[PDB]
């Protein structure tokens, strides 16, 4: 018999999630999830991220005192929604978004979903469009941080 293998959690038009059941083990012993947290039956009861902000399933733990809030950092546990350095194919050659360096000053909310969508090229914008405030220019607008009106080069390789 092996150990309980990793959890995949398969939702449609979500990304899936996964559970580890070797690293928690690093840490707990079955019976401090298991049935109180889940239960050991391929009984479903499947839960949202909501119902982890109240305390549920993942969230019993993940509420950013006992372990990471499930809030946020959602390329944790969604292997497909990890921050990565996007490349734009513009008019004008390559632009570029680094969110490592965005993520040393926000978090994931700070932009997802009121500015963006966890897709790239959703909601496409010219420059423009940033200029009057949209995209990027929500900060970059040489008030809050730095504007899109000149230099170019910061986010273009011209
Ligand atoms: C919380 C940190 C856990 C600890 C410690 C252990 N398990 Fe676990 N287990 C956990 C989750 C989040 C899940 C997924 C539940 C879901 O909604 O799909 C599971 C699942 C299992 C299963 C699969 C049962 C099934 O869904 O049909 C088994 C058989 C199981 N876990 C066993 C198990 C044992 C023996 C543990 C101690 C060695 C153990 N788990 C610890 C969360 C956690
Ligand atoms: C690990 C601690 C997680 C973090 C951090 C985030 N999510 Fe998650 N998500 C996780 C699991 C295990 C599941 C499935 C739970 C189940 O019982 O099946 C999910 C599910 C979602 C869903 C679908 C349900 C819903 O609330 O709509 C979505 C849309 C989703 N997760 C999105 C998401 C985002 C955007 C996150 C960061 C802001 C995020 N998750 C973090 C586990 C974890
Ligand atoms: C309490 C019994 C927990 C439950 C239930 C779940 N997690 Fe957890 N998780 C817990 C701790 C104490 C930690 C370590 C501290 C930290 O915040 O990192 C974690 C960590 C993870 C991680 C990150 C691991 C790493 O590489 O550092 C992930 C990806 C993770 N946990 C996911 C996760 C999911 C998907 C859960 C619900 C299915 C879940 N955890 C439950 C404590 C607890
Ligand atoms: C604003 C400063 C951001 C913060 C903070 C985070 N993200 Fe982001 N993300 C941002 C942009 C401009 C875009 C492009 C959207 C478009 O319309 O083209 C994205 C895109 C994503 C995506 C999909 C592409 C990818 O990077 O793989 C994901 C999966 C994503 N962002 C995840 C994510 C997470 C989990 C964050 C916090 C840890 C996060 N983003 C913060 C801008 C910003
Ligand atoms: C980062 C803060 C930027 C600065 C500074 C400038 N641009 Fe930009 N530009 C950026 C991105 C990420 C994108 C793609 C946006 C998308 O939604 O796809 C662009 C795009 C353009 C375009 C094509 C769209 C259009 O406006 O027609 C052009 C022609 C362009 N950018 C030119 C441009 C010039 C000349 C700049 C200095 C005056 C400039 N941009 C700054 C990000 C940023
Ligand atoms: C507010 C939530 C922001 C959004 C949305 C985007 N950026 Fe940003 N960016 C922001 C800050 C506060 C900073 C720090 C510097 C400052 O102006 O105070 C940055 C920094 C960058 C940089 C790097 C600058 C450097 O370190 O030299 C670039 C090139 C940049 N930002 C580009 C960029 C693009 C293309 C964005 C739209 C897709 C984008 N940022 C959104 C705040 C915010």
């Amino acid at each position: 018999m092996t150990p309980p293998k990793t959890v995949n959690f398969k939702m449609k038009g979500v990304a899936d999630a996964a559970f580890s059941h070797e690293f928690h083990l690093g840490m707990y012993k079955c019976n401090e999830c298991h049935t109180k947290l889940f239960a050991y039956k391929a009984g479903a009861k499947r839960f949202t991220m909501a119902d982890m902000d109240k305390g549920k399933s993942c969230g019993a733990c993940h509420n950013g005192k006992d372990a990471f809030s499930s809030a946020s950092d959602c390329g944790k546990c969604h292997p497909g929604l990890k921050p990565a350095k996007l490349t734009y194919k513009t008019s004008v050659g390559e632009a570029y978004f680094d969110h490592d360096i965005h993520l040393s000053m926000f978090k994931c909310a700070d932009c997802h979903t009121k500015v963006f969508k966890y897709r790239k090229g959703s909601a496409p914008a010219t420059m423009a469009d940033m200029e009057k405030g949209k995209s990027c220019g929500v900060c970059h607008n040489g008030k809050d941080a730095f504007s899109v009106a000149d230099d170019c080069v910061k986010c273009h390789n011209m």
